[PDB]
């Protein structure tokens, strides 16, 4: 019950507006909920949908008229018109014309792109060269330069995945404009950091990002290969039966590849059905390669090539594999992780 | 530029609408500002309102009706009508009328009651009682079970400090109600934690909240005045000539009271000036004792004792001392620090 | 079996020998024993002995012909006549004569001051001095300067521990030399840094050794026992039934006063007998105050005030009260922990 | 001067012997050296000696007369008639005949196994075997079961180096006998631990040791033609002009290989001559291919493949290249640095 309406709780109330107090006697219940409640809601967007939509902001949309931006944000319906896939994460389907390129900024929002189609485009990293294809992850850690140059009259999409909303909300957010297109086939991060076990001795301070700007699909396929035949001559590997799974990480640490972002690729045996979780903070998915569906909230929902899809926080789900269900995958986790706000409820456990 | 106004891309557009797409180009610049802009604003609440609209609360909302939760939230003007002080940070003033109890509940949100007048009250946490009084600063960090009982007829007022709007708008939040009312002088935590130097042999693992439940005036007001002494006799102790200061720390790690909101309080002498600090994330100082003012974005406001201001991210800000001036502080840094999004500019360097 | 003892064997033999060459199989089974077998062993010192000795060295050994060094070096009798109490740690009987000094050296190698008997000398680390007396710790971590004056007609006796046979066998050693007579009754390091729960900001930065110069008596005797009142009470405190302790700790960090060395301290109820431990490391106690005994072996000796005694790695050990029996103990175990090679057998579990 | 010598002064001494007493005043100024003085001395060991003497020790010690411990010991001679290559390190020529076998056992001591000359071995390290050739680094870090076999009628040499003497001295050694002959291409822990920048989310948890059981010469050889590729095109990678190197790490750290030993491959080119160091501690080099000199306390010696050597704590080392000069270094660095006893000194800076 609340207090009686009287005319003095008016003037009470009426000083409150004046004065910029709000009682807490007032608030709704859920200022506090029980479990997380997101306003985000569970969502899959179809990549034929994308493609389609994408293809057409090629035509209309080009260089000096919007084209340098070419990229179409997933909004998430429950976020009230903001450009959010979910209240952490932005993602974005980046749209790379024949022959276009970008110039060099930096921003403190930490972002990776990963490659849906195409290939021979270059992002220029701290001046650096980093090709792109098909499969691989390219990190452009933040306060790091980054533009591109497309070496082809070939488009390229891949997905544009940042922290954005999260350094919106929370107001962390700077940015600088930046000041010969190498195209050389790995980048010097690469050559320096991606033999396995070994760290260069001019490399032994940790850094708060990986230093590894490209995680090219050669590595994770075979990493993911290596797990189901290791499966299959009885050998620990997998995360569950039929679950092949890889964490892209920063090789200094051992730790995720940037402080807020994590990220991951799946591979599941025909005929997997992973078991229900629920875990705290937002996690989206992409479908790589294969045919499958999800369950969020126990509602179940058809995959193919390149769908996308978010679950927010808490909210159960879980993946069904068709046919072999090749899934890349980031998420706030390390967000939750980092302030002990993370949870997490599995159906078999 | 934008795109040519064509029916074809009016067309393209109600399809971004249909399918839950908002193109980048179309986007306000910022969405990755040049450096933090806060919806928040800067401002201060007066004691003197607070104080004479808490005393009113008291009398017009009773137990049964509002008074179990009898906290005036300071809602910042730019954050929507939403009880937020700050995008991170609740804060409200509790006004705990004669012999009023609550019973217990935990949440995964943190937090913190730093008493402002009164005494007699205890807050109990996991089954062990807290006494309150002026100056003081308890914690019930996250998870942790807390009730409290007035021992006595006389109100008390304390500030009640909570990571609700980070909790709210990132997803965290959880909360579980619960299922003899002892005055000991002293909780069990503070007879085996607050001896200098010590660590009980039954409590070498560390943790990720402090298990000091209170952190008491006598304590702070020693330290405070010994890094003044150790200024007058030529010894370095002060951060900053005049600027005695502390940082209420977990025992176990000597990191932060929680994960996601740092304490500390200030003593000022008469005529001391602070430089002028440009830092990421948003802070709240509460006035102890003493008279002075605060410039926020070159504004200068005259404060007195108990006057209470938010600095939001990147806010230009600098303290005055008129008097010798006690200030209480709380910010969400501990977060902005963990994520390496933690920023510092200062006039002297 | 050995190798045929042919001249070609022999031949080969003398070659080894003249090329430095030491052949594994000629070596004995202990190289690498089944469990850890000290050549120290289990040795007591009594109090009345080394005090009795003490004295006798003050007569006979004056400032100017040795007495600058008056410590006598407990040698534990299987480590070969080289004055170590166990392989890593050496512990000393300082007896310094009425108003004696000692100028500053600096040294690689850790050390503590624990004061058995009597007050009013001053050992100065870095410039600042700290005052000793009866049941008080002191740290002079390596690297800093510590020279000391009697500031009485009294004599003084201290436990002088150091990790100096651990750096000795491990070639870590340097040492330099230095360059008012000020009697503070508390250090600057205690009076920034001896407020439970609280650290200055300009302090924030962690430190290898603990800031905190002395570990004052009164408060390690405070805590102890409010953990024999809370358990009194019914409430958990106490290690073990009847057994109050305490670990020294570095305050920026909440881990070992030193890299190399642990220091505790342990109450325990008359008639408290511990449960048989067996521990990786070495570890030494003195008796502070009390009677009672101690198993090594399972050879019972009887200890009173001032005793002093070694249990090598691994060696099972336990201690009975007959009084109220106080002991100061340190050990090498922050080295066994550091590089994982800790270990530990309780009878109990 | 020391004190008189007197029948007193003598009664006094003779009392210290009798009760395990050593009067600090007695000992010898280099209990605490100004700098490190090692008893172990800069040494070199001809490979074409040591070769020669591996092969006799083949014929003369079979198996069941020594043969399962065909190690030659490279003993310091300023260690005592100790195996010790230093005061922390074992380093021995393990020289395995014709289709060989040993049985699985396990020790606390830390071990790897570098390959000289010679193919088609397996060490199996906790049921999982590791195919062994020609400038593979392998681990059998402490507490894992090792044990191996000869797949061949050629001989092998590696290089078996522990921490024996540091665990002998400290009292810190543990051992256990252990209970197909499986021989893949490539062992379970490589096949999910050597893709670069990813990690098995079956293994999320870090270790104290590397998971890695094998780096393999490709990698090595590879990381260190990039580096100096690198050099050629202007961009930063070698340590030093001319100077390409790496350390092995621990994937799930980026630590090193194991808690007390580290280990790292150096590339020069010809003409390299690198600058002066004095470091804490003792490492060990072995020439893998190439030829060149060293330089230890100013004493040139010429170096051929295969030769080892020796620099104890603090001795000042330099290498110079002759041609392209390959090296294998271990260290107890990773001893001195966790207890903070490192020190560096370089004749550049
Ligand atoms: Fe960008
Ligand atoms: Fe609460
Ligand atoms: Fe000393
Ligand atoms: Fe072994």
């Amino acid at each position: 019950m609340q207090p009686k309406d009287t005319p003095e709780l008016r003037a009470l109330y009426k000083s409150f507006e004046e004065e910029s107090i709000i009682p807490l006697w007032t608030q709704l219940g859920d200022l506090m909920p029980i479990h997380p409640k997101s306003k985000a809601v569970p969502h899959v967007w179809k990549w034929s949908t994308l493609l389609r939509l994408a293809r057409k902001s090629g035509e209309l949309v080009p260089v000096g008229r919007g084209g340098e931006r070419r990229a179409l944000g997933l909004a998430n319906p429950g976020l009230g018109g903001n450009a959010y896939i979910s209240p952490t994460m932005w993602a974005a389907i980046q749209y790379l014309g024949p022959r276009e390129t970008a110039p060099e900024h930096r921003h403190s929002q930490n972002a990776f792109r990963f490659v849906v189609e195409g290939e021979g485009v270059w992002t220029v990293v701290n001046g650096d060269p980093v090709r792109m294809s098909r499969g691989d992850l390219l990190l452009t850690p933040g306060w790091c330069f980054h533009g591109h140059m497309n070496d082809t009259d070939q488009p390229m999409a891949w997905i544009d995945g940042l922290d954005i909303p999260f350094s919106q909300q929370m107001d962390v957010g700077f940015f600088e404009f930046g000041s010969d297109y190498a195209t050389p086939n790995f980048s010097r991060g690469e050559r320096l950091w991606c033999h396995p076990g070994l760290r260069p001795l001019s490399g032994l301070q940790n850094t708060v990002a990986s230093p590894i700007g490209a995680y090219r699909w050669e590595f994770t396929d075979r990493a993911l290969t290596e797990q189901l035949l290791l499966e299959d001559e009885g050998q620990p590997a997998t995360v569950a039966p039929g679950h092949a799974a890889i964490r892209y990480v920063n090789p200094t640490t051992g730790g995720d590849v940037m402080p807020t972002l994590r990220c991951e690729f799946h591979r599941l045996r025909a005929g997997t059905e992973t078991a229900t979780r629920n875990e705290v903070g937002s996690t989206v998915f992409q479908v790589f390669e294969g045919a499958g569906a999800v369950v969020m909230n126990g509602e179940t929902t058809k995959l193919e090539k390149g769908d996308m899809f978010v679950v927010p926080s808490w909210v159960p789900w879980s993946l069904q594999a068709e046919t072999q269900f090749d899934l890349f995958r980031f998420s706030d986790a390390p967000i939750m992780e980092a302030l002990s706000f993370m949870r997490t409820k599995i159906e078999g456990q």
